């Protein structure tokens, strides 16, 4: 599977930081916000990433992440001239992509839980159908809202209803076969002007093969759209990092968990770093 992090958008609720350059450029505490969702697709076993921004941010992500190689991975760019809808990517992707299932993580999404990484596995290894993952949310209403019955089968999903059918949002992350190209080229702008996600998801659904993944109150899925909340997000991963010695989404330290890189690959990245502590977490984790 390959996989795709859609990292544009004309956002403009964290006006002025996003004065000049895009949101996922910006601090998660510690780290750029991007490297939360590059770390997602790199725990679920994906090694062929392709990230989409706009055509002045395109090159700012390339500079900050480059081609991969470092972390024992591809990484290629691509640009979204308008953001005319996350089912855009697809297109965009078409010849990236190829034959191939390809999983879709929005830029800007933080996911964090005991887990979370046998979830993701799981979806990149389905040879067949799409998973997407739900998490409750306070106002639903504000999302794709995902219903499903006892058993947890996918009963209906709707963008935005202004009578929600459950309290589930569909989350910024999406598993799919290679049948997700010509569906994203088929369907048609909304009201709003976009290529819509949940259209793509509806027809998974039609076709009898749209799984969910319920993520539970033990997984933190960490809004980042507004002052507050990415505030609210940064402290959310002070804390959990200041008690424990461990990082989340420290990308050279996947890599080398995953097999990408070797203990001596390892070391090497942490030698011109160990004038900071994120160099010296390397070498720490090299060592033990
Ligand atoms: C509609 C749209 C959103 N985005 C981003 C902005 C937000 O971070 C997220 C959801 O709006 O996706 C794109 O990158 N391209 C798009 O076409
Ligand atoms: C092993 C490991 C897990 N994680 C994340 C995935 C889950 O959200 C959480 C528990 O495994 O930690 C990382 O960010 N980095 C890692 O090196």
């Amino acid at each position: 599977m390959k996989g795709i992090i859609l990292s544009g958008g004309s956002g403009t609720r964290l006006y002025p930081l996003t004065k000049v350059v895009s949101k996922q450029l910006l601090p998660v505490y510690d780290k750029p916000m991007v490297y939360y969702p590059l770390s997602v697709l790199m725990l679920a076993g994906i090694k062929d990433i392709l990230i989409i921004s706009t055509p002045e941010d395109t090159p700012r992500f390339e500079q900050l992440l480059g081609g991969g190689s470092e972390l024992g991975i591809s990484l290629s760019y691509a640009v979204q001239s308008s953001p005319d809808g996350l089912a855009q990517a697809f297109i965009i992707g078409e010849e990236f992509i190829g034959d191939d299932n390809v999983a879709l993580v929005l830029g800007d999404n933080i996911f964090y839980g005991h887990g979370f990484t046998e979830l993701l596995q799981r979806a990149a290894n389905r040879k067949s159908g799409a998973t997407i993952f739900g998490y409750n949310v306070k106002d639903p209403q504000r999302f794709g809202v995902v219903e499903f019955d006892e058993k947890g089968k996918v009963i209906s999903i709707e963008e935005k209803p202004e009578e929600p059918k459950s309290s589930y949002a569909v989350t910024g992350l999406y598993f799919y076969d290679n049948r997700v190209v010509d569906i994203a080229k088929n369907i048609t702008p909304s009201a709003r002007g976009e290529l819509e996600i949940t259209d793509v998801n509806k027809a998974y659904l039609e076709l009898g093969e749209l799984h969910v993944e319920l993520l539970g109150r033990g997984f933190a899925w960490l809004d980042t759209g507004t002052h507050e909340s990415l505030l609210q997000a940064s402290q959310f991963i002070e804390t959990i990092e200041k008690r424990q010695s461990l990082k989340v989404a420290c990308l050279e330290e996947i890599a080398y968990r995953m097999g990408y890189i070797s203990r001596e690959q390892l070391i090497k990245l942490a030698e011109p770093l160990m004038k900071n502590e994120y160099g010296q977490y390397l070498m720490n984790l090299a060592h033990r």
